[PDB]
């Protein structure tokens, strides 16, 4: 059933953002600072952002209250324009990965680089399943090559080029598409009351979840890692080193995450009109969403069987064309920090632009790849963050605050941290726990799941590891314990 009315709004839409953005590079009471912030808000929220929330809220066993990572981002933006946006700023750096490059050198910093390009690669991944899922909704046709010929049209769209204010107008559509789909969706005769199926369950858990005695340890270790791991991201500091001073840097970032809150609101509410909804009442029909494992689709899903046919055409095809050209900033950032950082000085003008081109179209390829083989949204968004938690923040900590860091200590606290995070097992990818810690419990598929806080243990433990072999190294250089002929990295003679 090939619907030619969405595609048609996704196109129409498409092309009115292009020429809102023509028209506002064509004109160019100081409202730049809540144009900043709008702007600033326009990287985090997206599709990936949405969809998330909403499929974390929608899953019966986890609910609102494991629904973590928008409040978990919210935080770390508050988090960042409290105690990192000073020092990035007080130093003049350029990128992310420069700290990384001036204190322990380019290879360390080109080893950094591997847990930063995977996150934004799972990111990536997030983004386009999402907008796969929602074009695939709009038109009615198979997720796989429709998630296919989004990650083509976002690759070539990088690839070959205005464009002025775009984000600030993405954000409104999306804004003004979810608030208005909202009330339609709520007055619904097959969606119960809203605020009965929170504290009751009818067809499903309710939706604000409930953490156990036991789950307590978890869930602040999984809390921890998206309030902490969200922080040392290039697109964030992108922004916060561009601004002009410290103080609107700080105020950028407060008001990023009062629009970050803000916009996770409609997620949520749609989150838990599709845990509330019966499904037999729609012309979905039985099986419901998760029964189907189609649960990461559920806000595109709501938003087009629970909203009349013009609110969805309207609101829904404003919402793809928003997520359509908001999915490729994730590859513009990973692909130019590739370029900057390891390719030109670790590993010519048009030499540039030649990898940066070969660059856009690998990443857009392995990104779509891993988004046709997961299936879940939420899920990537989580793992996204992990090996940035476990590696990239201890290391931001000890390169920001902590004076005489050294290589040593890096890589000590890197193989630490990939040590107590691999021998925990991870059971996505069916990897037994080598280290069983207490409270280990084995789930359906037969593989032993750990219920302590390992991965903040790991974050912990490396960067105590780093602290402590770097002044450790320090030590031995000094005393003469080992002579300056023997160092490898040269970290203590530099
Ligand atoms: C809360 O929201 C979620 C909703 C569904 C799922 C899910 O596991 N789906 C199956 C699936 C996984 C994959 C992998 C290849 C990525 N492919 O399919 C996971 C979610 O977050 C988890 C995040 C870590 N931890 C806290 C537990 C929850």
């Amino acid at each position: 059933a090939f619907h030619v009315e969405g595609l048609i709004a996704i196109i129409v839409f498409y092309l009115l953002i292009l020429l809102v953005g023509i028209w506002a590079a064509w004109r160019t009471r100081d409202i730049g600072l809540l144009v900043g912030g709008f702007t600033m808000t326009a990287t985090w929220v997206g599709g990936g952002y949405i969809n998330g929330t909403a499929e974390a809220v929608y899953v019966p066993g986890y609910g609102l209250a494991w629904a973590q990572a928008p409040i978990g981002y919210s935080l770390s933006l508050i988090l960042g324009g409290l105690f990192f946006a000073k020092p990035m700023r007080s130093k003049g750096y350029v990128t992310m990965l420069d700290p990384f490059q001036q204190i322990y050198g380019k290879r360390m910093g080109g080893l950094l680089f591997i847990p930063a390009l995977m996150g934004e690669m799972f990111w990536a991944a997030a983004i386009f399943s999402a907008l796969g899922a929602t074009i695939s909704v709009i038109i009615d046709v198979d997720m796989h090559i429709s998630v296919i010929i989004s990650a083509l049209i976002a690759t070539l769209y990088t690839l070959v080029g205005s464009v002025a204010y775009t984000d600030v107008v993405q954000l409104f559509c999306i804004f003004v598409g979810l608030w208005i789909s909202v009330p339609f969706a709520l007055s619904h005769p097959a969606v119960a009351d809203i605020g009965f199926t929170a504290v009751h369950a009818k067809y499903q858990k309710p939706w604000l979840g409930t953490v156990d005695s036991s789950e307590v340890y978890s869930w602040l270790d999984s809390f921890l890692l998206l309030m902490l791991g969200g922080i040392p991201w290039q697109a964030y500091f992108q922004r916060v080193l561009s601004s002009s001073s410290a103080t609107y840097a700080q105020v950028l970032s407060f008001l990023a995450a009062f629009g970050c809150l803000v916009m996770a609101i409609p997620a949520i509410l749609i989150g838990a009109i599709g845990a509330s909804t019966d499904w037999n009442q729609t012309a979905y029909g039985l099986p419901d969403p998760k029964t189907t494992e189609e649960a990461d689709m559920i806000l595109p899903i709501v938003l087009q069987y629970l909203c009349p046919v013009y609110i969805s055409f309207f609101g829904l095809g404003a919402v793809s064309a928003a997520v359509m050209s908001s999915a490729d900033s994730s590859i513009l950032s990973a692909s130019s920090m590739f370029a900057r950082n390891i390719y030109q000085l670790s590993f010519s003008d048009k030499e540039i632009v030649w990898v940066m081109r070969i660059t856009v179209f690998v990443f857009g390829a392995s990104a779509t790849a891993m988004a046709l083989l997961t299936k879940t949204v939420y899920g990537l968004w989580y793992l996204s963050s992990d090996l940035v938690y476990i590696v990239i923040f201890p290391q931001l900590l000890c390169v920001l605050f902590v004076k005489g860091t050294n290589t040593y200590g890096a890589v000590a606290g890197y193989v630490s941290g990939l040590f107590l995070r691999i021998t925990g097992g991870e059971p996505y990818l069916y990897l037994q726990p080598l280290i069983f810690y207490p409270g280990y419990y084995p789930d359906d598929n037969g593989i032993y799941n750990q219920k302590f806080p390992f991965k903040t243990l790991a974050m912990v433990t490396s960067f105590l590891t780093n602290i402590c072999i770097s002044y450790l190294a320090k030590y031995l250089f000094e005393s003469g314990t080992l002579p300056p002929k023997l160092d490898v990295f040269d970290a203590v003679v530099a």
